[PDB]
């Protein structure tokens, strides 16, 4: 009920971490234009097989003089996986400790940027080459105020296109061209790759990247796939600077969750040149990618540790807008009081200091374990309540019975997603 929402309110007012001044509103009046790079990790940036780089195109992003990458940025991703990010893209909470948030709170009421940007005029679309029941992501995007989802009833869906999920990303990137240049600005839209799926096989010849030789092929195909995605992204670049929306937008790329778990561990040691993978190397390998090119803006390559959910605060502040007033668990990366202590959905954790892993805690930094003794239990209680406060909101779908001052209540029955 009602009074619920009070302690839920007061900690995120009393945890808020205002705006760097250098960054707020400097990109205000441009195009978001999100990329969900595939089970991506942060490894692969700079890494080579046979002195060929596989993210060459990625890799310029990370070390040009133009744009924000961030190489401690972790995914908080659980069971909804690639749609667990999307969740806390669009809203800054956390997805579900078990099971899928998009399958079973998408009835639930919500207060998402697509939503908060429509008082700004923002149309809002989604772009994935596969059909929208996928994840009930039309159920609830709906729920989200997306206006627009073009699904795999958009694109030509033949032999040479279609891999296993879906399209492919090449053709997948050149048909949503047209597509994205019809909506009226400003617009905010979400790609949603599919190519770099497990096991992670690519076809001949749709790339002619070496498969790395590590005595496991889905980890020797991981460099393939991922080689493919890298060339995509490149191509859509391109076509975003033809067209000019490069200039006019704020591009904001983050790999979705792990692609290699803990089965492919003899292998992944190879790999990172280890005779073996710890449970504290494992979590250093939970790192996924996050550039953000604001245009106008002078980038940079940001050191501080975040996670999945401090995304959504970064943009709009970027865009000039005051998330004060909104429940959101995330912390802007760019501001000078942005906390450090990253939750990971199970209750493990990770900061500049300490990395938790079933209750086991190392120096983050060496790797070194540490006895219970002499750990500061006061991250790990910063991380409970940063999660048990977005477990009320869900839970008790909370927002149904708090308005902040700008918005207006999204109605889902508005939203039709039925190409005609
Ligand atoms: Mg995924």
């Amino acid at each position: 009920d009602s009074s619920d929402v009070t302690e839920v309110e007061n900690y995120m007012k009393a945890n808020y971490d205002v705006p760097n001044n250098v960054y707020f509103g400097k990109a205000e009046g441009k195009n978001v234009i999100y990329v969900s790079l595939e089970s991506l990790q942060s490894f692969i940036i700079d890494y080579k097989i046979d002195g060929k780089e596989v993210t060459p195109f990625l890799n310029k992003l990370a070390h040009d003089n133009e744009t924000f990458y961030f190489d401690n940025f972790f995914h908080q991703t659980g069971q909804g996986k690639t749609s667990d990010a999307e969740f806390m893209m669009e809203n800054s909470l956390y997805p579900l400790a078990q099971g899928s948030v998009f399958v079973n709170k998408a009835q639930n009421t919500l207060q998402s940027v697509p939503a908060i940007l429509k008082s700004k005029n923002y149309t809002s679309a989604t772009f994935h080459g596969n059909t929208q029941t996928f994840w009930n992501r039309n159920e609830m995007y709906k729920a989200e105020g997306i206006d627009k989802f073009f699904d795999s009833a958009y694109y030509d869906m033949n032999e040479e296109n279609t891999k296993n999920y879906g399209m492919k990303d090449k053709p997948f990137f050149k048909e949503s061209m047209p597509l994205l240049e019809s909506l009226p600005q400003p617009f905010y839209t979400k790609f949603i790759t599919l190519s770099n799926h497990f096991p992670f096989g690519m076809d001949e010849g749709d790339t002619d990247f070496p498969a790395g030789d590590f005595g496991d092929s889905v980890v020797d195909n991981y460099f393939q796939s991922a080689h493919y995605l890298d060339q995509s992204i490149e191509q859509f670049f391109n076509d975003l600077k033809k067209d000019g929306l490069y200039d006019k937008s704020i591009i904001v790329m983050y790999g979705d969750h792990y692609g290699i778990s803990e089965n492919h561990n003899k292998a992944m040691a190879k790999v990172l040149g280890k005779d073996e993978i710890t449970d504290y190397d494992n979590a250093q390998l939970q790192r996924v990618p996050l550039f953000i090119h604001a245009a106008g803006v002078k980038g940079e390559k940001v050191h501080k540790y975040a996670g999945d959910v401090d995304v959504a605060p970064t943009i709009l502040h970027l865009l000039g807008v005051d998330t004060k007033d909104y429940l959101m668990s995330g912390s802007d990366i760019l501001s000078k009081e942005h906390r450090e202590v990253i939750p990971f959905r199970n209750g493990d954790f990770i900061s500049p200091k300490y990395t938790k892993i079933s209750g086991k805690y190392y120096d983050t930094k060496t790797g070194k374990e540490l006895d219970e003794s002499e750990v500061d239990k006061s991250e790990d209680s910063l991380v409970k309540k940063e999660l048990e406060m977005s477990d009320k909101i869900i839970n008790g779908d909370l927002l149904r019975f708090y308005e902040p001052k700008g918005f207006k209540k999204v109605n889902p029955s508005d939203y039709d997603y039925t190409k005609h």
